[PDB]
């Protein structure tokens, strides 16, 4: 029947009370789940939110129990990290025609970028040709843009991979997809396996292979699950690798920008730093080298969230300025400005927020005086600005821009990273009464740029800005339980999430939910057979452009009413959220 082909794989809604015993819950991949810690995220205050998201982030480093899934510290995972380090070593020894590609969509793509930079720096500072590069769904401009739509083509992913791998003789393709989900990566990984004389595919993500995505990809015949399952078979013979520790669900369900992005850094920095630092020692990388780095990254979470009350504040101030109708600027130097841009840009798709709402700036990439003459002008009593720099940066360029901004705002706060017993120029740096001073022990670093110190700092900042940005929006009443209900359906995955959110919140059948969602999307056109049988891309292309699609469909189901009636109901409510909450009653 029409639709059947497209919706066959969707599990039916369970009868109430049997969500567990139906085996529905067991079919939800770890990455897609509701985190139980955050069931009441919507109710928590800023200080609680920082606690709950810190707890959620800590789960990355939690160990395996005694019938269960491998984690970051499990032996099978560190073993794989070791073997991959080795394969990376082979390439570093023979850099003529070698290349290392890091590839993902969205934040996996953004993370790919940073790490390609860092490791390209590392080899530069040793007078080696840079062997790293990146790939992001939608080309290089995707790095600083909200472009959720571009990850759904496998032929695209393969094309971008053919370009960059030229007439190289030996390529390592690290495909990053947190959910083991992105058609962009799946095609890349599959092509790799079809030419193993040249390619070594290494898949990174945070679900068991058995929970890998399995609905059809429009321009490709295999599914992510098939591709991954076949990569796991090749791992015996050491010609593919799958690096897939569980780290537990995201605090905002499906928000893989957060733990997934962090885990991607932790996991990949760790393993690549090990590979480099141990080739010129003439020693194989060993579990023990990896562990040193991981434990350090794990200290970094403790250090970072020991500043929790100061973090909670910056949240409250960021939230205040958006409650009014202000704007928020995240001004940061080098690498950490980038992290800043990336957080701000991610607020657009994640929260359906305007590019002005949380903006990032690097010293998007503006000069000292340029920021001074351009952006400075429209700052205002209500806004918040954030300064993110180390004490190693060039604090004269810093002190200026804050001196100036002080006069227009007064809601400044800052984020400063320091080696132990560095001091903060200007003893009346007040300026910042209540700095977020994050201060780092001395570690023994032998590489010129102190990369471990860099990585730690990036991560700690990421953690702060993610918690700040995410918490700010929750506080504004925009998150339902721990779900972003009102998301813009901008790719198939979000489409599948919308449908799931309707089954879960409504409790009604799969057919009904599907009908209400498709009616909501294509309103005012009615459901025809063509529309039922259409490929998910056609629904995505049309939903991408509307507002409140999911809430409209949810009300049509709760009220057992038409779209015409549910739009009218919503318009005559004080807000979207109250319309939804009161109707969920
Ligand atoms: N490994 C992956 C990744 C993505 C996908 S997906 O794009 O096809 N889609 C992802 C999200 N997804 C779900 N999203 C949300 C839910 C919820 O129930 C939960 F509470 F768990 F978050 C929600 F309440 F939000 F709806 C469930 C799923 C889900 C449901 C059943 C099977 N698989 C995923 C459906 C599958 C499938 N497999
Ligand atoms: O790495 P995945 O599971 O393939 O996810 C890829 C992207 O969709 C993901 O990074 C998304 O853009 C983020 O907004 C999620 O917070």
């Amino acid at each position: 029947m029409p639709g059947t082909k497209r919706f066959q794989h969707v599990i039916e809604t369970p009868e109430p009370g049997k969500w567990e015993l139906s085996g529905y819950e067991a079919a939800v991949p770890i990455t897609e789940k509701s985190n139980p810690l955050t069931q009441d995220l919507d109710k928590a205050d800023a200080e609680n939110i920082v606690r709950l998201l810190g707890q959620c982030d800590a789960e990355i480093f939690q160990e395996e129990g005694q019938s269960t899934y491998q984690r970051l510290y499990s032996e099978s995972i560190l073993t794989t990290m070791v073997q991959v380090a080795g394969k990376v070593q082979e390439v570093l020894k023979e850099p003529d025609g070698g290349l290392v590609v890091l590839s993902g969509g969205g934040t996996s793509g953004r993370m790919a970028f940073l790490m390609s930079v860092s490791f390209n720096q590392l080899m530069k500072g040793l007078g080696q040709k840079p062997l790293y590069t990146y790939l992001i769904a939608g080309g290089d401009r995707s790095v600083v843009a909200s472009r959720e739509g571009t990850e759904d083509s496998a032929l695209h992913g393969i094309e971008e991979l053919k370009k960059v791998a030229a007439g190289k003789k030996r390529v390592i393709v690290i495909g990053i997809s947190v959910g083991l989900s992105a058609p962009f990566v799946a095609g890349q990984m599959d092509c790799c396996m079809n030419n193993t004389a040249v390619f070594l595919p290494v898949l990174v993500g945070f679900n068991p292979v058995s929970m890998a995505r399995n609905d059809p990809i429009e321009d490709w015949s295999s599914t992510f699950r098939q591709v991954a399952e076949r990569m796991q078979k090749m791992q015996e013979k050491q010609k593919a690798f799958v690096l897939n520790p569980a780290i537990g669900p995201e605090g905002l369900s499906g928000s893989s920008r957060m733990k997934g992005g962090s885990a991607t850094k932790i996991l990949l920095e760790t393993l690549l730093l090990a590979a480099h630092k141990t080739v010129d020692q003439g020693i194989a990388a060993s579990q023990r080298c990896l562990l040193e780095i991981l434990r350090t990254f794990e200290r970094a979470h403790q250090v970072t969230y020991s500043q929790s009350p100061k973090i909670a504040t910056l949240m409250k101030s960021v939230s205040t300025s958006l409650e009014k109708k202000g704007h928020v600027y995240l001004v940061g130097w080098q690498t950490l400005g980038i992290i800043a841009i990336m957080d701000g840009v991610e607020c657009i798709h994640t929260f359906g927020a305007d590019f002005r709402d949380v903006r990032g700036f690097l010293i998007f990439t503006f000069s000292q005086e340029d920021f001074l003459t351009s952006i400075l002008p429209s700052l205002t009593e209500i806004d918040t600005v954030v300064f993110i720099f180390t004490l190693d940066d060039n604090l004269t360029e810093v002190q200026t821009i804050v001196e100036q901004v002080k006069e227009k705002t007064n809601h400044i706060q800052a984020l400063a990273h320091s080696t132990v017993g560095q001091t903060l120029p200007i003893p009346l740096k007040k300026l910042f009464p209540s700095i977020i001073s994050i201060t780092w022990p001395l570690l023994f670093f032998e590489y010129e740029g102190n990369f471990i110190q860099k990585f730690q700092r990036e991560l700690s900042t990421k953690w702060v800005l993610n918690t700040v940005s995410t918490g700010a929006h929750v506080l504004l009443g925009k998150i339902l339980q721990n779900h972003m209900l009102d998301l813009r359906i901008s790719n198939s995955k979000l489409f599948w999430r919308a449908l799931a959110m309707l089954q879960r919140f409504s409790g009604q059948s799969k057919a009904r939910c599907i009908e209400s969602l498709l009616r909501a999307i294509h309103f005012p056109q009615p459901l025809s057979d063509d529309i039922r049988a259409a490929p998910i891309s056609c629904h995505v292309q049309v939903a991408h452009e509307k507002e409140q699609v999911i809430p409209i469909a949810l009300l049509s189901l709760l009220f057992r009413c038409s779209i015409t009636e549910a739009q009218a109901h919503l318009a005559a409510a004080p807000s979207v959220c109250e319309a939804v909450r009161s109707a969920l009653a």
